[PDB]
């Protein structure tokens, strides 16, 4: 978990960005194993929860924590996934197959259900943090946000509305600041659409507002070109308005799983 400085080579090759610092690219002496790096009093103190949910997850569709350590900055080292993040993959790879996506989506419901039986939610489901080891290999990333349930809720309740992936947030979560699995299963829906869609942003050309207002309305987000009605089907059962009667990860999981093999053997 607390890892050394002298075992890490950081190369210039910057991964990711955001208020936290840089994502670089690096090296660490295990093998040497190829590494993504978070590198960063709010800061750091974030990091050590991220670690310290990433930590308590071994999943092959998460990505995997190889520890943290403290040099020039706080930096949190991660297994690296060179295809990078699913959204920019799919935008510069127009002829994936819908096999392919099906494939994709599949991994991270189950990793999503791995999340669900442990019993954290993970509150920033979004293809971006979606990483690819190969074009077959998906793993979720980005647990920033994420929190490890209290043992008597099925839900964490956040006290302020944060700087929030407000376009992957279902109602409860707006209107009520509840994160359960099932909102995280109403992002999946989103993610599903986006991968769907080969790497487009959800509810263009919207604001935040007017996108709580035509969920409000009953509306949702059309079928993408090309999109199987069976998945289209799946993504709007996970934008089921109402918490208590929209599908679980095991249920979404096992759509897919099923739907998945039906295509493989065509």
């Amino acid at each position: 978990v607390y890892l050394d400085r002298k075992l890490l080579t950081l190369e210039d090759k910057e991964l990711g960005s955001g208020n936290f610092g840089t994502v670089k690219k690096g090296y660490y002496q295990m093998v040497v194993k190829t590494v993504a790096v978070k590198i960063l009093p709010a800061l750091k103190d974030e990091l050590l929860a991220e670690a310290n949910v990433m930590q308590q997850l071994d999943n092959p569709y998460i990505v995997r924590m190889i520890g943290i350590c403290e040099a020039e900055s706080w930096m949190l080292v991660m297994e690296m996934a060179e295809l990078g993040p699913l959204n920019k993959y799919l935008q510069q790879n127009r002829h994936v197959k819908d096999k392919n996506i099906i494939e994709l989506v599949h991994q991270v419901s189950m990793g999503m259900k791995y999340l669900e039986e442990s019993n954290f939610v993970h509150r920033d489901l979004a293809a971006r943090n979606v990483l690819l080891v190969t074009q077959h290999y998906a793993k979720i990333s980005d647990f920033g946000l994420s929190k490890a349930l209290r043992a008597d809720e099925n839900y964490y309740k956040a006290q302020t509305h944060g700087k929030w992936p407000v376009k992957w947030y279902a109602p409860e979560c707006i209107n009520y600041y509840k994160f359960s699995s099932k909102s995280d299963v109403w992002s999946f829906g989103v993610l599903m659409w986006e991968a769907f869609s080969y790497g487009q942003k959800p509810y263009r050309g919207m604001k935040g507002s007017e996108v709580t207002a035509m969920l409000e309305k009953g509306e949702r987000m059309g079928c993408p070109a090309g999109c199987p009605r069976e998945m289209y089907d799946l993504m709007n059962l996970c934008w089921t308005y109402d918490v208590e009667n929209r599908p679980g990860f095991a249920a979404v999981e096992l759509r897919l799983r099923n739907y998945y093999y039906d295509v493989v053997n065509e």
